[PDB]
């Protein structure tokens, strides 16, 4: 609690076209990690446009981390696969959050991150101030694979009684 910033909501929203790893489709999942943290989604049958929609909460006590996400083939008798890995930034949310933005116009825009020849975005990402909630809006092409992308969004929660922002 005494480094904690709050709680990062990581929303695997679904992945588009992933890689086929079985014959004709694939099984896959998430896998999510930042520090000593791991975590998973479910694993959804021979679909290669998973529609997971789950959540997955992080603790964080430090802004300069990065998060890494590998997506899996599920093979329940056997190994699986690599079906690709992105990874991003939650600094520039972190510091959005920081900000002064009770005022700020339901819509705002608060920060747009670029694609780049390091990062993993297949379009600009916008970090958003809406419905009183600041969010981020993630599409991640996937490294290291011959197809595939992951959206995701950024949401957060506080916990009392932490170090917070
Ligand atoms: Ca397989
Ligand atoms: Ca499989």
């Amino acid at each position: 609690m005494d480094d904690l910033l709050g709680l990062l909501r990581i929303r695997i929203k679904r992945g588009v076209n992933l890689a086929v790893r079985d014959i004709s489709s694939s099984d896959p999942y998430v896998v999510v990690k930042m520090g000593k943290q791991k975590l998973k989604t479910r694993v959804i049958n021979k679909d290669v446009n998973p529609e997971w929609n789950e959540d997955l909460t992080l603790s964080v006590t430090d802004s300069n981390l990065t998060v890494l996400l590998t997506v899996y083939d599920h093979d329940m008798f056997s190994k699986d696969d690599k079906m690709g890995d992105a990874e991003f930034e939650i600094k520039p949310y972190i510091e959005a959050l920081r900000m002064q933005l009770d005022g700020l116009p339901s819509g705002t825009i608060v920060t747009t991150v670029k694609p780049s020849r390091r990062n993993c975005l297949a379009e600009e990402s916008r970090v958003t101030w809406v419905d009183g909630k600041l969010v981020q809006d993630l599409v991640l092409r996937l490294r290291h694979v011959e197809c595939g992308e992951v959206e995701a969004q950024l949401q957060w929660i506080d916990l009392p009684g932490s170090k917070g922002l």
